[PDB]
């Protein structure tokens, strides 16, 4: 798998040089494709309003150079479809991901619209909160996808040694050698924790 | 000023918190971010932080002893202890607003298959503890989730619904694609109307749950 990340903060994605030569991850400074001596990457939004919108001419040139017809173009955005584990599984078999990191106010919509006439494009949000930029979302997506590269209910509490620590004992069932019972106990712990923390999953 | 301590076995990995939005916040002195190697609180020469789970199962569990010593040194009773975990309560924008008012956040990053539950149980007897998930996907470790949390929170610190619709900037025509004319009209009310519509039409397609619909 090849992953190209485009960002105005290239140093952000250097740590995730975490291996083993199975994937290739390359980070590109978006300013490579700017046109002016000021290296401008955004401009005031049409229709008014706060913040800036990233320039289509800059992104268009960047994607033109980096993408191919086989590319899956990932665009993290707070207005995106949800990125889920199912999404990660799907993307883990792709030959080429390109992740376009932009500010939360967005990239000119015509960039994605144009790219979508030539390649597959996925606009996705990693959660119901707002980040200033796509870089952290890129990190999350890269981690979730790459750990799947062949290279329900919540999980309940986990325990390890020692059997007693600061007045708290490991649940005796876990030491019982009754593995059918252990499974049933873990199932109940999962049900209770899911009810408490994520009733939506039920 | 806010203080954020992060505890991890991959301290170098938390470097992306520099020269960025959190980088700007640090440089402006609105937050102090400190990263600590969990292995600093081990005492064996192989610096073991994990062990096989009681009761069986895949992978390893982080030992409570090392974590307990680390949190003893770093936390006070006023600390908000944040533990990223896929089994956590949802971390949302409301959570971010809430934590943006905290004096002291400590983020415990776990790896392998989780941290011995007694760490959070013990901590809860002394301080407030929040186990949270940033989304329904699996990471290898809590570090990337810590970066997400730090960014979502810090942008809300003083001094630093529905989906946003599409945005456009110059030029008005590009590759034969035109900016929606209403945005070039100067009519604030028509623009407001068009955007509200776009925002609701994008919401119903990508996130019907926000509007109280299935899927
Ligand atoms: N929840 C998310 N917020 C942002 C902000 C900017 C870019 C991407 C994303 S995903
Ligand atoms: N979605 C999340 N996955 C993980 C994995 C390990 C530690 C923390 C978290 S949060």
């Amino acid at each position: 798998m090849k992953i190209d990340v485009v960002t105005i903060f290239p140093e952000y994605l250097q740590p995730v040089r975490q291996s083993a030569g199975l994937v290739d991850v390359a980070v590109h400074d978006l300013r490579r494709w700017t046109h002016d001596v000021h290296k401008s990457v955004d401009d005031s939004p049409y229709g008014g309003g706060p913040g800036m919108v990233m320039k289509p001419t800059v992104w268009g040139d960047a994607l033109d150079e980096i993408c191919t017809s086989e590319t899956l173009l990932v665009v993290p955005t707070p207005a995106g479809y949800p990125f889920t584990q199912e999404t990660a599984w799907q993307w883990s078999t792709e030959d080429h991901l390109v992740i376009a990191c932009g500010r939360y106010e967005g990239i000119d919509q015509r960039v994605a619209d144009d790219a979508a006439t030539r390649m597959r494009v996925r606009e996705v949000s990693i959660g119901d909160y707002v980040l200033n930029g796509g870089e952290a979302a890129a990190l999350v997506i890269i981690e979730a996808v790459l750990r799947l590269v062949p290279g329900s209910l919540l999980e309940g509490p986990s325990y390890t040694r020692p059997p007693s620590w600061r007045g708290m004992d490991v649940p005796p069932v876990l030491l019982s050698g009754d593995h059918a019972k252990i499974a049933a106990w873990r199932a109940e712990q999962s049900r209770q924790r899911t009810i408490e923390r994520r009733p939506d999953l039920l």
